[PDB]
């Protein structure tokens, strides 16, 4: 398996672009940035609104929990490489506490509204609009040789007043090398691609498109998360029971993958269940023909069949968004 677009990006670029292990961090000044209030947390970091004391400009301060140097350099290198791209969070500085050596990444401030609260307020048009903005970011990172590998609403910061979107948390992100084979324990559970749940390791940018399709199905059908499985095996069952097992079996044999007796056992046998079955009164104002056609083109087992980010941006679904922009 190789990517159908942008397969040769890191091949033509000089080694220093993608050789993140050879980066030497140029640590800024811890004191320039003061923590103002906690705004979030996850498995690998704590996140604070901050102030730059030099210029009194707001910022985001990401304090990293203890992390291997290899892996923080990967996140730093990817951030530097994408800094300035459309809707990509901007890294501004990297600093460390002198005593304990605990690193903090400093970013542009985005006044986010949490998705659990934001997304049920979105009109059919805002959904179009914000999904388009997020597609610009994925196209750009893909065109630069990078897979984000952790697309989810928690990783998409939205200032809904400025109509502004940033893709954040590049901590699971990786450079793309044709036919290189990758760790499958990436993404977060509800957003993992079939490729991940079946041990297909030579995956690519297309993995972020599955994750975007999960996010999008969540939004138009008002069902967050869309595929709600308890552990990884349960995750593939939840998908199978929507896409049907027939399509899974053809996927499995194209890429020559055997599905582990117990997993095979768990998945069983299922009809495909039409996208229209998820329609109800709460969600009806969001589930038009064009939304479904687009969703159907993202949530395909076969990662090679999914639309690329550049294709998605052209689909008739976003025609009003393009026209406003042009
Ligand atoms: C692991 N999950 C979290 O930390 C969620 S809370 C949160 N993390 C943020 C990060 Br990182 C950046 Br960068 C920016 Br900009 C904003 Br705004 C963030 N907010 C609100």
């Amino acid at each position: 398996s190789k990517a159908r677009v942008y397969a040769d990006v890191n091949v033509l670029r000089p080694k220093e672009y993608w050789d993140y292990e050879a980066l030497t961090v140029q640590w800024g000044e811890q004191d320039d940035y003061e923590v103002v209030r906690k705004v979030g947390r996850g498995k690998y970091s704590e996140v604070f609104e901050g102030i730059n004391v030099n210029n009194n400009e707001k910022c985001i301060i990401k304090i990293l929990k203890p992390v291997k140097k290899k892996k923080i350099k990967r996140e730093i290198k990817i951030l530097q490489n994408l800094c300035g791209g459309p809707n990509i969070v901007k890294l501004l500085d990297i600093v460390r506490d002198q005593h304990s050596k605990t690193p903090s990444l400093i970013f542009e401030y985005v006044n986010n509204t949490d998705f659990k609260v934001l997304y049920p307020t979105l009109t059919d048009y805002d959904i179009r609009y914000y999904i388009y903005e997020l597609l610009k970011a994925l196209d750009y990172c893909h065109s630069q040789g990078i897979m984000h590998r952790d697309v989810k609403p928690h990783n998409v910061m939205i200032d809904h007043e400025l109509r502004k979107l940033r893709l954040i948390d590049w901590g699971l992100a990786e450079f793309y090398h044709p036919g290189k084979e990758y760790n499958v324990r990436v993404a977060s559970r509800y957003f993992k691609g079939p490729e991940l749940l079946v041990d297909l390791q030579d995956y690519d940018y297309s993995l972020d498109m599955w994750s975007l399709g999960c996010m999008f199905a969540g939004m138009i059908f008002r069902k967050e998360p869309f595929f709600y499985g308890h552990d990884n095996h349960d995750q593939l069952v939840k998908i199978a029971k929507v896409l049907g097992t027939d399509g899974l079996n053809v996927y499995l044999n194209k890429y020559r993958i055997e599905l582990d007796p117990q997993l095979e056992a768990l998945v069983g046998r299922h009809s495909r269940k039409p996208w229209l079955k998820f329609m109800n009164a709460d969600n009806q104002h969001l589930v038009s023909p064009e939304a479904i056609d687009f969703l159907d083109k993202l949530l395909r087992y076969d990662h090679q069949e999914r639309l690329t980010a550049l294709e998605a941006m052209t689909h008739p679904y976003f025609q009003q968004v393009r026209a406003a922009e042009n």
